């Protein structure tokens, strides 16, 4: 078995050349060349079955990405592991092999506004998908945003992805912890469990302030930082809005600071077009309920040049593991595998 870095990867005879990518949420990423399709592809190295949790977070990825079918999704092409489940110690998923995600483009790259929204086209496209599976992603970051030398961009990890439950939504105050922090909507620390697709939006609109700056807008620096800084920029929430949080320690929370003024988008970006900054505001918006929902923001004068309702597909099949031990959760990734076996 071929090995890199010091670590058995063992993919052959199909996958060969192989070459260190990365050490991604998973595991080891590499490419390889694959010998049949004669193209080279993406590898990922996983060794779940050690723990409860890792496992549900990948039988996750992998019963997402198998039932979902869209341009805008990455593709599961592949995967290989042993024949039998007392062999089976690593998974590993093949995927089309990507040149860069929005994280490190953002990194180096400023973003013509052409470039802005076809991204964010793309994002909204691909969520408009996830969320008529009644499927939340919720780790919406530049990171889970592939993007190959084309610019094509396929959304990747749901090993966090819900299904969704807004009757169940509501929780107390500092107690939930959704998303990576600088993604994370306002509500999640003040009163919600991030089971409605409004948290979704939240992490998209973050996404397009940090593609007009190449910074983050939100950085806080640590949980409960973030929402000094999302309050920062958008200012004192309104009474109608705080009305709308009816749990007293959260809505307490709120009445006990000083009153901050917005600060208007067009001083944070004054080259941003002004669509844009439009849209930003509507995904960005304090009040879960008020937020702008995927449709609408495909809708939405922006992304004019693009918005094609006939061609923004949705899911044939809507999806309608907490307390399984690891070792039934085995036996449903090695089930959930078998069909590319051979
Ligand atoms: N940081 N890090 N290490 C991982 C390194 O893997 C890279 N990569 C991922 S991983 C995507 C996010 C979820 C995960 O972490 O599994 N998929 C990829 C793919 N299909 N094609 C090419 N490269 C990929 C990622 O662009 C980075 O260069």
């Amino acid at each position: 078995p071929e090995m890199v870095r010091g670590q058995v990867f063992d993919v052959g005879p199909r996958y060969t050349n192989l070459s260190y990518i990365g050490e991604g949420a998973y595991g080891m990423v590499c490419s390889a060349y694959d010998n049949l399709n004669k193209v080279r592809v993406a590898i990922k190295k996983i060794s779940p079955f050690e723990h409860q949790t890792y496992c549900q977070r990948t039988l996750r990825e992998i019963k997402i990405l198998l039932r979902f079918r869209h341009e805008n999704i990455i593709g599961i092409n592949d995967i290989i592991r042993a024949p039998t489940i007392e062999q089976m110690k690593d998974v590993y998923i093949v995927q089309d092999l990507m040149e860069t995600d929005l994280y490190k483009l953002l990194k180096t790259q400023h973003l013509s506004n052409d470039h802005i929204c076809y991204f964010l086209y793309q994002i909204l496209r691909g969520l408009k998908y996830i969320h008529s599976a009644n499927v939340l992603h919720r780790d919406l970051k530049p990171s889970n945003l592939l993007l190959n030398t084309t610019c094509d961009l396929k959304i990747c990890d749901f090993g966090l992805a819900r299904v969704a439950d807004p009757d169940h939504d509501h929780t107390g105050f500092l107690t939930e912890y959704v998303a990576t922090r600088w993604y994370r909507a306002p509500e999640i620390m003040l009163n919600s469990k991030g089971y409605t697709k409004s948290i979704d939006i939240w992490s998209v609109g973050c996404i397009l302030a940090e593609m007009l700056s190449n910074r983050p807008i939100f950085p806080g620096k640590h949980y409960l930082d973030q929402l000094n800084h999302i309050l920062g920029i958008l200012g004192s929430p309104s009474q109608e809005d705080l009305n709308c949080i009816i749990n007293l320690k959260a809505r307490n929370y709120l009445l006990s600071l000083p009153h901050k003024n917005k600060v208007p988008w067009n001083r944070l970006f004054p080259n941003a077009d002004s669509k844009a900054l439009d849209l930003l505001d509507k995904m960005l918006t304090f009040n879960p309920h008020k937020r702008i929902e995927v449709e609408q923001a495909l809708a939405h004068p922006y992304l004019e040049q693009y918005y094609d309702p006939s061609d923004e597909p949705i899911a044939e099949a809507p999806f309608k593991l907490d307390d399984l031990p690891k070792e039934k959760l085995k036996e449903l990734i090695f089930e959930e595998t078998a069909r590319f076996q051979p």
